[PDB]
């Protein structure tokens, strides 16, 4: 939730900067760089999707505690 | 659920591609890249591990929201 | 160390390897690589922060379950 979106905001922008630098370095170094940014993109996309799953559970318990508080 | 698995599968696929391409430059060249690849290999295994742990905490939201109907 | 923290620990130990490799090879490679070394640490930090939220939800579920089981 909250902190994860702020760390996403910083990390995504820095990953997009590495993709920008790849689109300015198109063979100016190892071909691996077009695979490294693409790996970091796929790793980032897992964190970006976890932002919803690790929100469903987290707001899950913050709703469920208020249902328990109707009888506790 | 089906989405996070696709992102993990794609990150696993692209890690297998990145490690294979690192093997293709057999010896010297960038050097530094032999640490970059192994970072994302460890990040991939760590993202896998918390995506496995995700299921157990998701099953606990399912268990809680079901058994709250036995509290009253 | 659970499962999770061993991969994060070996990733963390790899950042010290990748930073000393970047400090040694500071005058060779694509400029992209000096942004990757920092951005993959922001990915590690996001994985660790998400792991701390996985700890918070699975703790949360036990604290909710202790209250649900006192009335069910
Ligand atoms: C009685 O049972 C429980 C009550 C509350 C919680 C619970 C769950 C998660 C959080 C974490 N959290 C939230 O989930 C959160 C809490 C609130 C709120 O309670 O005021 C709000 C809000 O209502 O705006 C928004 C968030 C969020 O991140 O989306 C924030 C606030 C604390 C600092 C922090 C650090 C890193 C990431 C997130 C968080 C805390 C307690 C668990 C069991």
């Amino acid at each position: 939730t909250s902190l994860i979106h702020s760390l996403i905001e910083e990390s995504q922008n820095q990953q997009e900067k590495n993709e920008q630098e790849l689109l300015e370095l198109d063979g100016d170094g190892p071909q691996l760089l077009s695979g490294i940014v693409q790996q970091q993109n796929n790793l980032l996309r897992a964190i970006e999707a976890q932002q919803h799953l690790l929100q469903l559970t987290v707001w899950g318990i913050k709703q469920l505690q208020a249902r328990i508080l109707a009888v506790e």
